[PDB]
């Protein structure tokens, strides 16, 4: 769709946070859309990127992929410009066949959304302990 | 957490569907837990897999990855039994720092859950048209 | 112009058919806008694509090209996912001079549309017999 | 069909122009039909060429291709015999499957004729601005 | 933002002119978008080009540049086809630091926008006499 | 014209700011006039520079160029005197032919002035979004 200003609500550990994301355009060389967290500094802000690809010479399957990049900063030692100390990464990859149905696509989409909130993935992500 | 029988609700194109995935145990060689929707034939059934890796000697980053595999079948292309005709793939990969905070991790978790429901990603996944 | 939903009417062998083509966005890498007849499966759908390129360092000629791709399917023996058996292709290529006049361009444009309806081109395309 | 004298009406940017094209024979070496703008001079005249080909050693499909070439002249540069300053080019190529149906063929034919009159292709050809 | 058709009003020496500029696409090699006022002959028409940067490995500091190229031609010399004799050129280059805030950025913009209308720059651009 | 004290109004992101730039003389070696916004510390202050050409024997094409340099500083790191951390750069270059007309020159001038306020440049400069 249009690269609008998206606002994700009910986010965070508590679920009472929000995150505002203004559009950042596409990259006409990479063919990848990007948008960034509504923050002052481009270096400090989190970003997410979405891309869809037509089939080609490698494989003739459709593939869409989103990336997330959330850095964090410190102020006490540089006391002037906060610098990034560590980052947090996220990357998905969807791949459907040329004969994939519309419903097949949405099912895998909400399955991931619901799978991101299941008790199993809570300790898999936040406490980082596997299924046992 | 514990490998119980997870049931995802509010799933599908409509958003009023459900998918049940009973546990199938862990694979202590691959280090991947796996669980699948209970189906007759092993090839036909839906499946998802979760895995976490501690920082080894090669790379000192934490990495957790979940995969989704939804096949589709037909009862009339092979005029006796059902054959798998097409596939649908999904897999995410998160990677946080050794000094990463607990809340940072959950933020990337709910951000992806909400990002999978934003109007923009609907057309990226369901209609497969980039942001324009 | 703007990437609108284009609808060609009074189309077909009889000339009393219609074809609806919704926009599907642009591809900033290929430099091609594309739009397709709205269908469930991407492989089944009809498609048309328009592209213009300005004269660069390679060649100092203007060139605009539209492609047409109409597949056909079968609902039998598979009766689950219809498969595309054969296709029908169309591709034009216009190239005018950098100093070409506005009127020159439209004349070649309406000439092609009118030439597509001349008695001669009907039997060249529909009856597949050369001029003899 | 027969190589008759075709006359395209309702032509040009204005839309109330006409163009008369007498038959010009075929090219018995290239196997391509040709016909030319009704006028005194062979160099000055606009021309179009139509060709249909049976399947052979390269590919076992069918291909029909028409070209349009409209040059333009000036009298003052040589004040005696007008010389061509620039040209205007048009080239289509249709290719249907060996198993193609009659109705499919005309459908791709009228689609291009109607596509040549849709607002979108007007600004792509006359103002040379892509779909946006 | 998105490449729409922008129309500048209150323009020119008089201040009672207007200029309409349709989009002309991107250059995936140069990474620069371009758009031009719709004119009869492509050579005579005005055009302007916009380009920004994105986070890569070479330089993380941003640079944005817009170019203006307004040519003019003469017709009465050969009564064949008017030729472009001279142009008028303009290019800006903004470059902000990686840690630059949005509010800082707009200030440099409106400073330049207002500076283009200040009495001092009036005589530097229109009358071509220096500040002394 | 003469280097007076220029004051730009209706400036900034909001459009409700103003910027005063007092003259700071000419550069008799570089042949470039310069003037700057009167600020406390000379490094922190904004500045702009204007330069043209004059009739000499080397090349007979005129060139006028304006540059903008708006830096920004941070004070809290050395707890003594703020240092400049980042700048914002802008430079245009106009170049008209020896036979250029007065009216042609203003056209390129107001086109650039209006083009910096067009929706296309809105995301190109402030949001650093390409035309796509």
């Amino acid at each position: 769709a249009k690269l609008e200003t998206v606002t994700l609500g009910n986010i965070g550990k508590d679920g009472k946070q929000t995150l505002v994301l203004n559009p950042r355009g596409v990259n006409p060389t990479n063919g990848v859309a990007s948008l960034s967290q509504a923050g002052a500094v481009p270096a400090l802000e989190k970003r997410v990127t979405v891309s869809v690809s037509q089939p080609s010479r490698n494989r003739k399957n459709y593939k869409v992929q989103v990336k997330i990049q959330n850095p964090t900063a410190c102020t006490a030692n540089g006391s002037c410009d906060p610098s990034v100390t560590r980052q947090a990464y996220a990357d998905v990859t969807f791949s459907f066949t040329q004969y994939s149905t519309d419903e097949e696509r949405a099912f895998v989409r909400t399955e991931l959304a619901a799978l991101l909130a299941s008790p199993l993935l809570i300790d898999a992500i936040d406490q980082l302990n596997p299924a046992y």
